[PDB]
Formats: structure tokens, sequence, C-alpha cells
């Protein structure tokens, strides 16, 4: 009976969010094809010690620290086959500034751009030729958005305390999508819409709440999707399965952001869009355990 | 004083060109300022617990082993600083593909080139763009497979097989004929540039004769050139977020510099380019190796 090894880490939030993943697989697992091993890591390198027996390390990571490549690295190295994209592809994935240029290079849409240092100052040379208004966001992973001239100075301060690096885009308005992929295969899309909620209790607002539903597309639009999230896929070496965020507008799908490490509970987008397609969450964890078992066999 | 670790370590051949670089590295670490800890690598994860007690890590690992940014990711999680390039930047540069795609977004002089995978057969109408003749290269690089220049159609198809088994992934560039060199560049200033040249060598003992044989040479260029090579070599350190140094390969043709390779784990062996260029420049072996050191730990403190 093959040991999957259920692999839970990071600090703080992350963490919590990476346990609440883990447990809902360690949950859903079939027992009878397998032999489950709950993971959790104090520090990241005990990954080593503890992964010495398990046959395959199933991720239930969430953020940079599954995201930045080390963890991938190293079970690449230790030669345990693990799921979801190899180490490049998340770096990459990662990294918004440079997954634009492989986006672009493409010719995939994604929003003009610009990337702003730390330590470097902006060319107002280059920025204004996108004009306004512009969104700013950390190059690694909140949202401003800036209207007029003095708008974009304030937050790049704030930005740059948090994140070394930024990238500033025009500002692209239209209606939100997300886009799945399992193995190269597009499942179901999924509309984000916003709408205002009121919670008496906490005397809480907030305008930022989301409602997503799976909506058939016109086919026409719909074809340009696909065409556009299998791709991004393709361009960025993603592999067993991805997530990507998009922006219709006028007609074009612009790519927002590219997930290698989506959430995998059973209210995340990607599992929701699987189980549209008829795929319950313990067979969707038995076809990221396949795939990602015949993708590492490919690599090495 | 700090306590520097020397990263050895990669399998056969390329751990024999580390300890040899690890070894130069030991005798020439100035013992005032550094109490000098050599680290031989059996598993790359024996780094772990071998580095537990080290103020640094100097590496002096060559090939995929530190370049596919492991090492890198590995130290950084553990907060332990080290020289050279960081993960992601190591992974970029040592992928042809993805590194040509992002200087080429910059308008960086490079040739054109497809890339084959193994699952996918070549349309030979998509290759036929190119036309001949062809270099084709491993897309990861590597000591093992080399690269190779194939002038028709047959002589492609049988280098593809010799590649294929040793990489998922190939890259085919036009062959651009010219002057080869290498520009080394050290915390975004440019070293000296080496021109290389080629001249075939007959050897008596082993009976052995090789036309490959290289000759590399510090020769001023003219001033021209040299601003164009030195704009290009910095925009492609900067544009694949190399730091601290790394070695950028050149072909000119018509007075115009091509970028061939970036490296972000050159050889560091005295008799190594980056190390003849620094030398060039009055930086001495020694003061090289403080150099790495004092600026892989500026850069690391600069990235969180």
């Amino acid at each position: 009976a093959m040991r999957i090894g259920v692999i839970m880490g990071g600090v703080s939030s992350e963490k919590q969010v990476s346990i609440m993943t883990g447990n809902e697989m360690i949950a859903n697992l079939d027992k009878n094809k397998y032999e489950i091993v709950p993971i959790t890591l104090n520090e990241k390198m005990d990954l080593i010690e503890k992964a010495k027996d398990i046959d395959f390390a199933l991720l239930a990571l969430h953020g940079k620290y599954g995201e930045d490549g080390t963890v991938q690295g190293t079970l690449e190295s230790l030669g345990i086959p693990y799921s979801g994209s190899n180490m490049l592809s998340s770096g990459i994935c990662m990294d918004k500034n440079i997954s634009k240029k492989i986006l672009r290079y493409e010719g995939i849409e994604t929003p003009d751009w610009i990337e702003l240092t730390k330590m470097e100052d902006l060319n107002f040379d280059e920025l204004d030729k996108l004009g306004f208004p512009l969104v700013v966001k950390p190059n690694s992973g909140g949202v401003k958005i800036v209207y007029d001239k003095d708008e974009l100075i304030s937050m790049l301060e704030t930005v740059f305390e948090w994140d070394s690096e930024v990238v500033i885009e025009k500002y692209i308005k239209g209606e939100e999508i997300t886009c799945s992929i399992f193995d190269g295969k597009q499942l179901p899309i999924i509309s984000i819409r916003h709408a205002a909620e009121f919670f008496d209790y906490n005397a809480k607002y907030d305008d930022a709440s989301t409602i997503e539903e799976v909506i058939e597309l016109p086919a026409e639009l719909k074809e340009r999707v696909n065409k556009a999230s299998l791709a991004c896929y393709k361009a960025l070496k993603c592999s067993v399965y991805a997530r990507v965020d998009m922006m219709v507008k006028d007609g074009i799908p612009y790519v927002m952001e590219v997930n290698t490490l989506p959430g995998m509970t059973q209210a995340s987008l990607l599992p929701k869009s699987a189980d549209a397609a008829g795929i319950h969450y313990s067979k969707l964890l038995d076809m990221i355990i396949e795939t990602s078992l015949r993708v590492r066999k490919e690599e090495g």
C-alpha cells in the first residue's frame, strides 16, 4: 500500500490554512489505496527527516512557503515524487514581472506594466506611457488602485516596506473569472462577482466579498478563454494542475494571476471547478497523485 | 572570525571540479578574517546538518547541482547567507529557453531559436524558419552532452537523439559565425572582457588531436565595441536578476554582440575565466574571495 505523506507547514496564517487543507485531504484519501502519513513541518528543512519514510508527498501547503520552489527542490533531491508544479515553474509563477515577460513573449494577453525596485526609483518616462489609472501589486504577492498624478506615489512607500519589489499595471476593469487546469485539460470556468456584505454581530462591512458561480460563457469567449488559460499553463511550465485568474474586457481575457498552488480545500475554486465536471474531492486527490507520479517520472 | 563553509558536492566529474574549486578556495581564504570549514556533500540534503554551525556558505559547486537553485533555496530557508545569485535567478539562467524569452523581451540580442520536447515531434517547417547551420544545446545545459553544430538535416536528426536521452528539452539556434568573447560581471560592474580563439592542438603521448583547443586572452577591445558589449552584458545580468557575479558568454558578429550563455555559477578556479578577468583588473584571487563574501552578505541582507 503506497505511503502518502500529506505535507503541511508555513507560519502564522498560511500554516493554519495549510493545516485545514491537510485535514481535508487526510480525511478524504481512500484508506484502502493509501497509507496516510500526516507530516507537520516545524521548520521547512525538517522535511528531509520526516520524508525519509513516505512514497509520495501530497503538498497541503499554501502561500510563498509552497510557491517559492524550495520544498519542490528539496523533494526532488531526496528523490520523492510530489504533487504539482516543479521548482522552476513554482518560482516563475510567483514572480509577477518574470511571469508577464514570458507571457508577453508568447503574445498572451496581460496588462501592460512596469516593475519597481525598493532601492530604485521610477523613471516617469516608461511609467506614464501606460497612463491612468493604475494598480500596484507586490511582485511576489494587497491592492491599491491609483487614479491621479500623486496617487501612485503614496502607495509604493508602504508596498516597498513589505515587498522589495512592486509591479505597476494599467488598470483593466472587466468581468473577473478563474480557470483551473488539470493536467492540460481546462476544467469548468468560474465567474467571480463582488457584492457588499454586512455582518451584524461583529458590526463589519465588506465590499470585497466574493460570489463565485459556474456559468457557461458564450462559446466564442469560452474558446478565447480556454486557449489563453492553457497557453499560460504551457508557457509557465506548470504541471499537474494550476489556477489561472483572468479579467475579461470588451471581449478579451487578460491574465491576472497564475497559481501553481491554489486552494485545495473543498470550498476552494479548483475543487469546486472539478466537482462541477463530476470529479468528487476524493477522486481529485487520486488524479493529483497519479498525474504527479507520471510527471515526476518523465522529469527524471 | 567568521566561519566560512566551503561547500563542495555533485556527482562524478562535477564533484571533482567542485573539490578542486573548493580546495583552491580553502588554500587562498585569508585566515586572519575567516575560520575555514570544508563541507563535502555526499548527498545534497546532507547540507542541512553539515551547515548548522557556519556563518556563511561559500559555494564551490559547479554544474546543475549548484545551478538549479535547490542549494540556494535551502540555505535561504535556514537563514545562512550564501554566495552568488538566488534560487530563482539560478533556475532561470540554467534554463535556456526561459532565459532567451526574458532577454528577448528586453530586446537584448540573442539568436533565434526553437525549443523541442521529447513528447512533441519537431515539425520541420517551424524548424526550417531557422535554416542552416544550427547549434543544438540541451536546454538545461550540462557537461555530459555538449553543444554541437549540425550543417544539414540528417546531422540534425542524429544530434537530436543524442541529446534527448539526456534532456527533456533542447534548444536549437541559428548558428552565428563570429568572434567569441566572455564578459564577467562583478556586483553590477563589468570586468575586463576575455577573447576566446580556437587552435588545433596535437598531444604526442596520448596520441590525441584536439581541434576544439581553446585560447583565452585579455586584450583591449576597440572602444565602441567594448561600450556595446558592456551595455549588453550588464543588461543580461540585470534582466536575469543575477547577483554578486555572473559570466555572460557572447558572440560578436559585424560589431554586434549576441548573448550565448548566462552563468550564475561559472568556474572559480584561478585558471577559470572570471578569476582571470578579475586578475586582469588587479583583483587577485584572495581578494576576489573576500569580495564575493562581503558582497554576498550585503545582498542577502537586502533580500529580507
